[PDB]
DNA sequence: CCGTTTAAAGCCGTT
DNA sequence: CCGTTTAAAGCCGTT
DNA sequence: CCGTTTAAAGCCGTT
DNA sequence: CCGTTTAAAGCCGTT
DNA sequence: CCGTTTAAAGCCGTT
DNA sequence: CCGTTTAAAGCCGTT
DNA sequence: CCGTTTAAAGCCGTT
DNA sequence: CCGTTTAAAGCCGTT
């Protein structure tokens, strides 16, 4: 639902590597980010934890 | 280098799924995000493109 | 459906790094592999291609 | 080093989805698979475990 | 297939 | 408890 | 065609 | 917001 | 140009 | 292994 | 910033 | 021990 990334920051970085960002690239990256977090929450739970660690991503 | 994600938004979502976020979780997620983008830029280039599309992620 | 990985080869490698493999680890890795390929096929198609390249993974 | 996937099985599946496999696609998929396992071994260790579980992938 | 044994899970008081 | 792996069982042609 | 970005428009307190 | 312009898409004959 | 796949070549015991 | 053929790459004018 | 408190880590005997 | 979050402190224009 909510945007979790800083579009301007992402475009800044992509530009710095000699590339451009499509109108719908950020929405797509945001979908991948949710998938990462949802994957991480399943790893947290399978380790009997309530606290997500960097290693769970 | 730069933070690309909204820590507060990430913690909000993780909380809503009945979990907590570690002090260093967001920095870890930020590393994964860079890896996603760096992977995507290699896909853009291998398709002879300068414009990153959502599909490249 | 079909197993795409060499269980014995995977266990060999995991052992060589000083770790063991759970009874259901390989089935789980096989699920991740399918997800990688299904992701790659969507990248192939979005580039108007029928031939999957290493870069699509 | 070692091939961990069944090239013929992978090509079989990719064919069944209406696509072809490049000469160097399988080597590329094999690299991604190693990256998955190396990622999984770091998750195993950070949970103070020696036994890789499906959830670690 | 099975025995050996290493490793994970369980319990509880501490951080 | 469970994964690893050594060892036993099975099959068949020889002694 | 489309993404980037420069430039114009909008708002308000000053000249 | 909009103009500029770079880049992607389209078409077709070759590899 | 390249990937797919059909077809030819190789090996050996039979006719 | 090799022939067939589908698909990707190349070129250029348009969007 | 800080206090509250939930959760993770530690220890050891069991599976 | 640590993450969450409530509460206190800081800044400034008013009473």
């Amino acid at each position: 639902k909510d945007t979790l990334i800083v579009a301007s920051k992402v475009k800044a970085y992509i530009k710095s590597k000699g590339f451009m960002t499509s109108g719908d690239a950020v929405d797509g990256l945001n979908e991948k980010l949710y998938a990462l977090i949802d994957d991480a929450l399943k790893r947290t739970e399978s380790n009997k934890r309530t606290t997500v660690r960097p290693t769970d991503f």
